[PDB]
């Protein structure tokens, strides 16, 4: 009670013997700031008319929502003042930002401020989604800085601003989930090391593309409902923000598919700031994460707002589902 575990003592003690310029701390601090900033927003938007729209499009198709603009330019701000990065790419920029020379640090941070627009009006969970790089080139930062493998990860997470806010970090050595109290303003120690189940029994996904779906994920779905060994069939969810689907994905164990389908072979999901950071922490809490061909994370984008398709989850859930991807592959 008078010895509260926060994400600040938690990364810091984490990189300890392991030292550092302690730049990923101050990094982790100043994003917490910003997710706090934005849970307090959403949690009386209606109140404070935060609803509706901005009135601007983003790169390849999305309406900007008022939150949209709040939370991208809070999100902004604390990284730049941090001193702890030289790149951001931003879900509502179209080109990458570079840190004015004064404030650089040496991480790239890949993010979306605000993830579940459609959801945001009936009030249904919604998130922010973070993926922090390592700059490895010595050349003057740039765009190419945020071109890199999910593989190259040092951290990634999400903020959850659900029934609770929770801030889920994966680092190299695994998934620790963190939940704000809203009374003294800190992230808590909720829950430490992570690890998803290895089979599940639940399947996420939104059937009303059934119409544009693949052989391969038309036999999965099916195969959901009626079980060939009659075992019970699997319960279905989709609250339809990512951030909501993946953490209970994680907590809970089963399957989220966003793949693609007839009319976009790329899916919908932005690879860089959606499904890369959700990739590494599913792959640090045991879970796999593909594209039904490729890992995601062994992905090199080409294009900061590039798509990705996703397949993740419990292991065996999305091993199953690569096998029927494998059974329908053609020449
Ligand atoms: O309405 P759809 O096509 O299922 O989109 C849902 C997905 O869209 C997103 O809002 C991303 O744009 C995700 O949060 C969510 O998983
Ligand atoms: O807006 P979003 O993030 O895409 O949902
Ligand atoms: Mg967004
Ligand atoms: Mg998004
Ligand atoms: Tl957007
Ligand atoms: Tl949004
Ligand atoms: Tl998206
Ligand atoms: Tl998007």
């Amino acid at each position: 009670d008078t010895n509260i575990v926060t994400l600040t003592r938690f990364v810091m003690e984490e990189g300890r013997k392991a030292r550092g310029t302690g730049e990923m701390t101050q990094l982790l601090n100043s994003l917490c700031t910003a997710v706090k900033a934005i849970s307090t927003a959403v949690r009386k938007a209606g109140i404070a008319h935060l609803y509706g729209i901005a009135g601007s499009t983003n790169v390849t198709g999305d309406q900007v929502k008022k939150l949209d603009v709040l939370s991208n330019d809070l999100v902004i701000n604390v990284l730049k003042s941090s001193f702890a990065t030289c790149v951001l790419v931003s879900e509502e920029d179209k080109n990458a930002i570079i840190v004015e020379p004064e404030k650089r640090g040496k991480y790239v941070v890949c993010f979306d401020p605000l993830d579940g627009s459609s959801n945001i009006d009936c009030l249904v969970s919604i998130g922010t989604i973070f993926g922090i790089y390592r700059k490895n080139s010595t050349d003057e930062p740039s765009e190419k800085d945020a071109l890199q493998p999910g593989r190259n990860l040092v951290a990634a997470g999400y903020a959850l601003y659900g029934s609770a806010t929770m801030l889920v970090l994966a680092m190299v050595n695994g998934v620790n989930c963190f939940m704000l109290d809203p009374a003294i303003g800190e992230f808590i120690l909720v829950d430490r090391d992570v690890k998803i189940k290895k089979k599940g029994s639940i399947y996420s996904i939104n059937e009303g593309y059934a119409k544009e779906f693949d052989p391969a994920i038309t036999e999965y779905i099916q195969r959901k409902k009626f079980p060939p060994d009659n075992s019970a069939p699997y319960g279905a969810r989709y609250v339809g923000s990512m951030v909501a689907d993946v953490h209970r994905t994680l907590v809970y164990g089963g399957i989220f598919m966003y793949p693609a389908n007839k009319k976009s072979p790329k899916g919908k999901l932005r690879l860089l700031y959606e499904c890369n950071p959700m990739a590494y922490v599913m792959e640090k809490a045991g879970g796999l994460a593909t594209t039904g061909k490729e890992a995601v994370l062994d992905i090199v984008p080409t294009d900061i707002h590039q798509r990705a398709p996703i397949i993740l989850g419990s292991p065996e859930d999305v091993t199953e589902l690569l096998e029927i991807y494998q059974k329908h592959a053609a020449k």
